[PDB]
């Protein structure tokens, strides 16, 4: 097949996109080994869903899994009613789920489960996909042009032929895997045809990050979260944490293979030392360094120039409230808290006015790494750690180091119940979530 995997895509045909998937135990062949994963579709990660705005998307998910499964569609801005957290799918049971693709939206988003408390497990075992919505940007001679790849980031780890369970450490720091692939594959190689890469990113480790680097390359960062920048940002490398995506060109310079890595991050994981007499918790300091692919450049490679100029981001209205959510540890009882509360599916932890803006200051007061998710409402990240972003876009996972604040300016759009929380998946399974009401 195609040197470089990427998974089947599925597109909408005139102008619906109707599937049928079901979560299933799936035997395939993964990393040169044979294992048994979760699956959506038969395949990891699951199939693609390319569509585009107005599209209308028809998705039955049938749970074969022997636990209660659903969906959210990560970064979507639909109803919550849709794109319900609190829905169960019982083993056995189907769900359909119907929404129109957002008129004004663009990029790459994805779906995995979300219900509370058994999230972690499941997108580990490998229950998880990319979708993709086409814009008319995308006809922009530089990128039209351009070689266009989906790399899926996410990680794991085999034990007799099955996802490696979770560990009482795993639910403390989140679990990362020495499988680190590529959609999939190990250390894939990308042959390119031509000098310019439009590469779609997603982060669907439950809690690895990347910091993603090009060996002699800069990045052209493109899109985030969801939806275009305003004009391409030149990066010399790009933190991907989980649950992130990122659009960048990449402007072959000459021949050659040219490793992509992930280089060493440090999360703030933590092990546990005995030194004599006390056994205490210590940092387990940055992540060794990863090659994700080898990219191999064309012949003498003339990329396109690049574009002047994306998608003018939306003037938003002057905010109307100020919230403050401040993430903090209990480390040794794998415990995580917003405003000092785990999360309770029955307690709005806010509410406000659908159409008004908000401002959001998000702190970790902690020593981890978290990545805090909105459900519903993408935001524009106007600075973290006291740092102005150097862009505008549409995100809706903003990674936070220890001690830093996160300003974000939070359109409220859908009416309905939803939730917010880190996207280490294990600590919104032990507790890391709260529910915002939109009314
Ligand atoms: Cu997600
Ligand atoms: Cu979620
Ligand atoms: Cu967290």
């Amino acid at each position: 097949g195609p040197s470089f995997p990427e998974p089947k895509v599925v597109r909408s045909q005139g102008g619906l996109l109707s599937l049928k998937l079901s979560a299933t135990p799936t035997p395939l062949a993964i990393a040169g080994q044979r294992a048994t994963l979760l699956t959506y579709g038969g395949s990891f990660p699951g199939p693609t869903l390319r569509v585009r705005p107005r599209d209308t998307v028809r998705l039955t998910l049938e749970n074969r899994l022997p636990e209660p499964t659903n969906l959210h569609w990560h970064g979507l801005p639909i109803s919550p009613k849709v794109d319900d957290p609190f829905l169960e799918i019982p083993p056995g049971e189907s769900w359909t789920y119907e929404f129109t693709v957002p008129k004004e939206l663009a990029g790459t988003f994805w779906y995995h489960p979300h219900l509370h408390g058994r999230v972690a497990p499941q997108l580990f075992a490998g229950l998880l996909g990319a979708l993709v919505v086409e814009s008319s940007l995308d006809a922009i001679p530089e990128l039209r042009e351009a070689e266009e790849h989906l790399l899926v980031l996410k990680d794991l780890a085999l034990q007799g032929g099955r996802p490696a369970p979770h560990t009482p450490m795993d639910w403390m720091n989140g679990k990362e895997g020495d499988l680190v692939l590529v959609n999939g594959a190990l250390r894939p190689t990308l042959v390119a045809q031509k000098a310019t890469l439009r590469l779609r990113l997603l982060n669907a480790s439950n809690a690895r990050y990347y910091r993603l680097a090009l060996q002699d390359h800069p990045l052209y960062l493109i899109a985030a979260d969801g939806g275009f920048l305003e004009e391409p940002l030149e990066v010399s490398e790009l933190l991907l944490a989980p649950g992130e995506r990122a659009e960048v060109l990449v402007r072959l310079r000459k021949e050659g293979r040219f490793l992509l890595q992930a280089l060493p991050y440090d999360r703030g994981a933590m092990g546990m030392m005995d030194m004599g007499g006390m056994a205490h918790a210590m940092p387990q300091g940055p992540s060794r360094p990863e090659t994700l692919l080898y990219l191999i450049a064309p012949k003498n490679p003339k990329p396109l120039p690049l574009p002047k100029a994306l998608s003018p981001f939306p003037t938003l209205p002057a905010p109307v409230v100020t919230r403050r959510l401040v993430l903090t540890e209990d480390m040794m009882a794998a415990r995580f808290f917003i405003n000092g509360q785990v999360f309770d599916h029955r307690r709005v932890d806010l509410k406000g006015q659908a159409q008004t803006v908000e401002v959001w200051e998000v702190e970790n007061q902690g020593d981890m790494d978290h990545p805090f998710h909105l459900h519903v409402h993408p935001f524009q990240v106007l600075s973290v750690g006291g740092r102005p972003f150097p862009y505008r876009a549409w995100k809706d996972v903003v990674n936070l180091k220890a001690g830093e604040v996160a300003r974000l300016l939070v359109p409220l759009r859908e009416k309905g119940r939803t939730v917010f929380h880190c996207h280490i998946v294990e600590h919104e399974d032990r507790g890391m979530m709260g529910v915002l009401e939109v009314g």
